[PDB]
């Protein structure tokens, strides 16, 4: 296995993957690495497994038809994989935890959101649609785009917000378009 954590790429107290050589902190992991489970296997392994079982899962699918599943197991599954996934990109730190909002000639967002708070309403079956994690998710970027104007600093969000949407369209086999 490796000797770094997947997600922030540190070493650690690792649990290592019993079907791939990836290796996870208990709570970079999401869902948070099982308590037992011999042989345990990581998120990557469970999503791959899915697809091995329907290949044509992979075949391209709407947006709206995706947003509008309800949150069943398996898609639970998949916006957990996906949360990850944004967590594995090192800028993820700065929509990690709570924002707060004081900058001469802007207003916070009325709504804010953060990643934190998504891994929290996902771990408490919160959301009853794809289309509740995907809203919150984006509102994120949002939020960021709005409050920072034309500091450098928006452009951030515009990376972070990428690497979801790239993420977004691969786990769930978005039908791909010029
Ligand atoms: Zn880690
Ligand atoms: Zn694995
Ligand atoms: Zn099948």
């Amino acid at each position: 296995n490796s000797n770094i954590c997947e997600v922030c790429n540190k070493w650690g107290r690792l649990f290592c993957c019993d079907t791939c050589p990836r290796s996870f902190h208990e709570h970079c992991h999401i869902p948070s690495v099982e308590a037992n489970k011999n042989p345990w296997s990581c998120i990557f392994c469970r999503i791959k497994t899915i697809q091995e079982r329907c290949p044509e899962s992979q075949s391209g699918h709407q947006e709206s038809e995706v947003l509008m599943r309800q949150m069943l197991p398996e898609e639970q599954l998949k916006c957990e994989f996906l949360l990850l996934k944004v967590y594995c990109d090192s800028k993820s730190c700065f929509f990690a935890s709570e924002p707060y909002y004081n900058r001469e000639g802007s207003q916070g967002p009325q709504k804010p959101m953060w990643l934190n708070k998504v891994k929290t309403s996902l771990n408490e079956q919160m959301y009853t649609r794809v289309e509740g994690f995907v809203q919150d998710m984006r509102l994120i970027f949002h939020n960021h785009k709005e409050f920072y104007r034309e500091d450098k600093f928006t452009r951030l969000g515009i990376q972070v917000q990428d690497i979801f949407e790239k993420n977004f369209r691969n786990i769930f086999a978005i039908q791909e378009t010029s």
